[PDB]
């Protein structure tokens, strides 16, 4: 992903993927823990459409043409998805969590570094503030589960 | 409108002894999670009370009398209460609350079935929109205890 | 402290069947000032359950067990309930009410007497605040008949 | 079809319901005044807010609202008098309480019409409004310490 | 309720698909009345999304189990999209909202109908909701193109 | 007495208003719906704040307000024609800056009636009025590229 | 006398009726007290904005307010009597009516003084006042069974 | 004497203390002015508080509050002088000071006897209040370079 | 109403560069009171803003051409400005204001001589509203400089 | 501790810092289930916490007392003792150590209680009732989540 | 010392300034079809102005310098250039001027950018990136209506 | 890798703790003309402050580290020195005190600044970077008030 551009287009295909993994997650949640992490869930999405939002337009913003459709965000996206399944267990849906946000995490420092060569600092602070937030969920939902963030 | 009117006082005695239970629940409660489940209990009982004020008066708009005092309560409900105990762990005092919630959902069903039997579509829609939300909290308290909702 | 235990128990079955009492008066309610009178019980009602959940609370914070029944409340208090009856007027509902009331606060009373001689501080402050307002309670309702508080 | 001039209707008699509210609203003397006045206001929002819900399904299903006095005037089933202060509370809540079983009865021929042409949508709209309509007759029966009579 | 878990299923697809096409319209749009419009279909993805997350829930509480990756949401979907331009005028950017509402509320019609059969009421109500608010909002998008509804 | 005369009217003239605003908000139909339909809505709550507000400054007075659809359309200057789809937006606008045009030579009326009677309070409730219903002409003028006008 | 004169005989005078407002608000026996007790909170306020308002328009036109119980007291036209609640309802809502329509009279002289003096600002305060205060007793006067009368 | 009678005598003082807070507060001038001045409106509404709960619990009991200026002047223990511009702002919030102190007197006074005669509810107020007082009198103090010295 | 016209119009020039000044004592500002003074300026500016626009409308609305370039604003007002100095004291910077506060006082009774004589009486109530609150902070201003407001 | 008011204020005002200096530690270091609701219920009990802190603090300077208010006039005066943060602690270790903490809070708020009424500072009395009050509250929550009675 | 920091911050008041005059003008003088949208739409683009404006003064302040503070410094500093008000200038032309306005202050935010970069002034160089950041979102959203690329 | 990015976050660990117990003394010994102002904007001050240690204390989590979580670390890392209270300070001494200490903190700020870009850690470097620009315009306000340029 050589350009700022590029990296913004493939972030909007991996935030779509995202979405759509919290979503399952979301609703195929089963054991101890639902009541506390089903709504979590909520505010995770909430979060992955505001970057997604943001990394788009700033797309726009800059010339490009954002992916748009469900079949440019599988394509694209370095994410895979599964079939949902009701007998996955609360730790495994939040290590899958944790495994998708530490790919988001380092897409965004790739983001982070392109757009700092490129000279794009505006595309740079919008990847680090997103980085930030996502690195300190990470402390959180690891800690939920027994471990050090492992950055 | 005998039997719309029936079913609607049946709810008044059911609903009271269901906020009698849940406030037990609330109260004897211990054991991990209680931190989450009894501010959820408070949540459920306003729900509850909320149907209990609206079902009663449509039947008081029906021309009907409702229940109002705690042996009319008490004699007139299917649901059975026993004493309070703190030795009850949490998995089975949330049980109890979904075997209190299938109770309502069936007994909003015969509801939702008498009033649309007889063409009384304001208390059908008063079961109905009732029976949505009991049946929402019975998938979701399943979901905590690692079940499907087995409505 | 078992005297401080056993009034805040006391409290707990009436507190439940004034709550029952003034359901009632709110539904069979007819006359002028219906429509005043008629949301002001809610208002009760809400003070009410505030008093009820805060005593029960305090109680198994003390080591108790609290009542949690419909039967244990209606055998407990010394609160009579009678069947509905749309009949009774306006002046007769609230007289109805300042009884209530006026057993609260003397119940409230003792309360204050035995925590104090037990010196249960915390008990004490409990039910000198739900003292004071439910006789603010009495002031004002008696008002409304006409009449002078008489606490 | 059908349910398209129920609707239509109820326009022109929700138009009148609102005329006659304010009047009671603004003639209105007695005991109860300082409750009854505001009270007619809370009425005619919601009164409003029927109106335009039902002119909009209307619109929506490809029709032609009312939309002048004289429509409403001429279309609705409702009568008004001149204003008149000598009118006693309980006069003007009991007039109140009529506009009110009219509406409930026409908004139950609104349920009925469509539901027969299967216009669930405007079906909902009708139920709504019948349910508080007929709230609001209990409430008000009972301030005239009488029972709702639906 | 098989055929009213179909239809919820089927409805989880559409409304995913719906939700991608709004959003391009939202990315994509140029000219008079970008301003008031670009953030009206927010307005319709919030709405599209409480849809979804409403279906998509009642499903899982009647023991189904929705479709929850892109895939699925793609290949069950009879919505079909376009790569995003820039180029399209706004006129034609409404005019494929109102076919995708169209559809919407078609699809929505022969939920309520399934449902109706089936005895699901709840799932029922559901579907006219939403079908209600979709067509309101089919005679407002027309209006401003200068057609009636249409419906 | 002419204060009481011109605050009846006024009722009169806003009642009829407020049925035009409503028309215009339900017949809209062209671009520029989307910001001039719930505009309609403002303008017809602000309708509504005069005429309770002149009509309860009439009763305040010792008057009568007008208080029937009949009263309304037979005592207003303003013209009811049927609800017209096929108008465009920029005729929709022309008709709200009509009878806004009206209004505000109305409460300039009310005004001066107000100011020889001495009746300062209903002078200020006509002067407050007059000052937003021409606010509103400047901006409804500017939108169809034209100046105020007043 | 002049404008500093007639606001600082406002603030006396608006001291007292404040006084008077909280002796019903405490007395108040009957009923329609659940509704008139707070209904004196509301009117005490309302004054005391007045009040705060006219001082500080006396103070910042180069006076000095009556600042004393003794100056309230002494300067006040209206007169006090000891709380008793075998007042009715009915006689304590009159009370009240007598002391607006007071006061309703001293902001008109106000008005009047101010506007001969070319004091545009308080003017102003006095007419708002005075708009408000008048509303009071109609709606006063209506619970009462009574025409306003001003 | 007894809780009835200090509750009265608190309803004389706490008039009084407002009546001087609002002079303190329109006659103050000085550096700390626009700090000063609105938070004289902070005390005076708390003084308010204090005396309508007061007012309240002695109605409550089966008293009388005292409800008219002259009653106010005669029972309360604090002394008003004519307003003044020319007063310093230490000098002003030296005056408040006094009379906090004087307050939290009473207040302690209505403790003591209201502990004695076992109305416990009383007693809370009155405790409730003097913790307020005594805070406000650390700031002040502190404002003016000193100890609360309570 | 050519003067009502030009009044508005001066007070437009006169409003932006009193808003200017303004902003100047609230950045050079130095000395005690700074704390409370400076956040005051802001409230200061934002009334001057709000009559700024009111009145330039009221212009347009009247169908004049408002001044809108710093040229014409600085060049019709009869306000006089000074280069920024840290060095002037608290008590002189509020001694400035009150003089510019003066001024619009003047030109605002100056505007509702001309707009009452011209019969135009909406223009006459704006600078009656805007002079009232302006005397009112020139009492509170010169009462924090130890003198009587001297209107 | 032990004299009058004044002192028993003053230990307050030291255990209190100590009090929220341990729980910072318990949001920090906490791992284990339970985290996502226990990590920011420890940022509440902080917040009241401070709100003691103050008005306890602030009630001794009305008093004419001096506050301490530097960190080894905390800590020595202090009867809490803190260890090194330790992330292996278990979740229910650490409400446990809450839960001490909260036990040693309402013995020195009964303490403060009885003290202030023996001189009849009842201002001071209430403020200590009132805290324990709700300190006691929080014990019952705590102990309920980890299977216990109160046991006050 | 920091002297072009200093410099282009202030070069920003100035331009913010008579920025803020245009906007005004062109929010008095609209009309035409969009009139409803654009004319608010300018208050909240004013309002913003007003907050780098604010913001890049106090900055300005806090590093020892001296803001332009008369509209003679901000008009003969600024580099923009102001014409007399016209009610004949059409809307889509009214939206050009933003834009051009527009497009100046995003070059001299990102020399703003540039120069506090390479000076170490970290703070500053983050107002300018922020206030940059936006203003090109707005020139996207401004050159849509016009049915333009952004073409930044 | 992170090693001082990861030492200078529990340095301002160390350092904002001791800052918020010398705000609170500033607080609480507070005397004379200017304390109805100065006394509740030290708790804004200490607001703020409590909101740095805890982002940065959980950044320090976040990549690893173990932060201090005791006074006596606190006070043992910390370079800021505490003194007893005192209420003969006068309000100007007062408001300097709090400028030596927001001194301090900035200068922390920027060494965190740079060890940060040093690492290549952004997210920590950003961290610093708002902290520092918010602490610096309270230093230009605070010496405004006592008549001072900043002096940065
Ligand atoms: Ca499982
Ligand atoms: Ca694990
Ligand atoms: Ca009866
Ligand atoms: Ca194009
Ligand atoms: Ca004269
Ligand atoms: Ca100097
Ligand atoms: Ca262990
Ligand atoms: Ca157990
Ligand atoms: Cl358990
Ligand atoms: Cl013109
Ligand atoms: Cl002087
Ligand atoms: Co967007
Ligand atoms: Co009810
Ligand atoms: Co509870
Ligand atoms: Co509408
Ligand atoms: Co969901
Ligand atoms: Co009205
Ligand atoms: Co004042
Ligand atoms: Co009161
Ligand atoms: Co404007
Ligand atoms: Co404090
Ligand atoms: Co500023
Ligand atoms: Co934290």
């Amino acid at each position: 992903l050589a350009d700022s551009k590029a990296v913004l287009n493939q972030a909007v295909a991996d935030l779509s993927v995202a979405h759509s993994i919290l979503h399952q997650v979301h609703w195929y949640m089963r054991g101890r823990g639902f009541m506390i992490w089903h709504p979590k869930m909520d505010e995770y999405m909430e979060e992955i459409d505001g970057y997604l939002d943001e990394m788009s337009e700033r797309l726009i913003t800059l010339g490009g043409a954002p992916f748009s459709t469900l079949k440019e965000f599988s394509e694209n996206s370095q994410l895979k998805e599964v079939l949902g399944d009701y007998n996955v267990t609360i730790e495994e849906q939040l290590a899958r969590v944790v495994e998708v946000f530490r790919y988001l995490a380092a897409l965004f420092q790739k983001g982070f570094d392109v757009s700092d060569e490129e000279g794009d600092s505006v595309t740079n602070d919008i990847f680090n503030v997103a980085k930030a937030s996502i690195e300190k969920h990470i402390w959180m939902l690891q800690a939920e589960l027994g471990q050090a963030p492992k950055l």
